[PDB]
């Protein structure tokens, strides 16, 4: 009979919900509209279980922020209490620099789409 | 019949594998020994794996020393290169910028049993 569906489309991760060529021009674009910024996606872990969900996942950072003031950021939107375990680790599971600007982690570290991934959750992974 | 016995051999986390009568007693022993230190236990927060763990995490610490001399040591035990990034947290908050002397961090940080427990990781954790 019908299926049983677990999940809905808005569940999907960013690379799931826009084609590849997509991402692409949106990076293109963006980068013409706004030169200083680096265009980042933030996710949520998905086998995560403390902290609570960010709506919206798609920042666009000045070149110099680094990634303390990134984590502030994130904190703050998520509204955590300050005793609450967070980290924001970059591509693949990723600790970088605290120091480095964003615009150079992004050389190293962005997608071959032309953003900047990131995850967040309690404790490292892995 | 035949028991298997299980030795339990860690040390970590100290809070943990030792009692609390015994944790009471030895910080009354190394405080009658050693008057002008804090006994700091310094271990790899739980949720911090790109850091390694430390061969020894127990440190008999002089009073007057402060945490960027402390954040000084520690790096240099784990042979951190000079851009890799280093945390000391202590009961769930951030230790950045704190300049108040170990003794003074001790009296208000202390643990019920009398150590000071920090934990560190790659990443500040805590708001604080």
């Amino acid at each position: 009979d019908d299926f049983v569906m677990i999940g809905s489309p808005s569940d999907r991760p960013f690379k799931q919900r826009r084609s590849f060529a997509d991402r692409c021009k949106e990076v293109q674009q963006i980068r013409d509209q706004h030169p200083s910024k680096i265009p980042v996606i933030i996710e949520r872990y998905k086998g995560e279980k403390q902290l609570p969900v960010l709506d919206k996942t798609k920042f666009l950072v000045p070149d110099h922020v680094n990634m303390s003031e990134l984590v502030k950021i994130i904190r703050r939107r998520l509204q955590l209490n300050p005793t609450q375990a967070f980290f924001l680790l970059v591509n693949q599971h990723s600790m970088v620099s605290v120091s480095t600007p964003i615009a150079d982690i992004y050389e190293q570290e962005k997608d071959e789409d032309g953003f900047l991934y990131m995850v967040y959750a309690s404790q490292e992974t892995f």
